[PDB]
């Protein structure tokens, strides 16, 4: 049941197509760079290019659940998966040795307050 | 009341004193905040503590620390940002639609700052 990155995705970007006021709320958390599927989707959105084709295809697919009270469950996943990749992806990286340190604890400490409900910010 | 170069100065001199509040900034704050103090910064992200420019930092005689007062200057220095970009935005070449969001952002960072909580500069 725990849905396919890219059905997340999809997801977040509806709830923000039918209650912009999620946007206003979401843009505090997450950017462009977070999405790995649907970034051309929550761009134009960004840029009220509300007819762009991709726009359309998503605001009108009919397997997306949305619900009362919902979003920020979602929201909250999506975060979480970024910071669960982050501690894959840190030690793997270029990074100096000291931001690799830092990075990882920033990143365990996201995925600990994400667990604990509260939303956390992706800076870079 | 502080000019922006010496709250930026202030700010990590606090980080080169506890690294634990460094562990706390970086939720919020990234190189690119910094408008006069960004290679000290750097410099501290990454350790160089013989960095000419940390160092001097680190050796200021006129950036006494208060205990408990890391997040009060933290706070003044994401709000100057956030104040900075209500004047830059409407400058810029951004579409009207996302310095709108851009402007929106801004204002309701501003409002939380105002109450006491921190926001990541995004």
């Amino acid at each position: 049941s725990a849905p396919s990155l890219e059905f997340l995705e999809k997801l977040v970007i509806r709830y923000l197509l039918e209650d912009r006021s999620l946007l206003d709320l979401a843009v505090g958390y997450i950017h462009s760079g977070v999405f790995l599927h649907k970034k051309q989707e929550f761009d134009a959105l960004c840029q009220e290019k509300l007819d762009d084709p991709k726009l359309v295809a998503l605001l009108l697919d009919a397997n997306l659940p949305l619900k009362k009270g919902g979003f920020e469950k979602e929201l909250r996943l999506l975060i979480l998966r970024y910071f669960e990749r982050q501690l894959k992806e840190i030690p793997k990286s270029s990074l100096p040795f000291s931001e690799k340190m830092i990075c990882l604890k920033k990143a365990r400490q996201a995925i600990m307050k994400l667990k604990q409900g509260e939303l956390v910010a992706i800076l870079e």
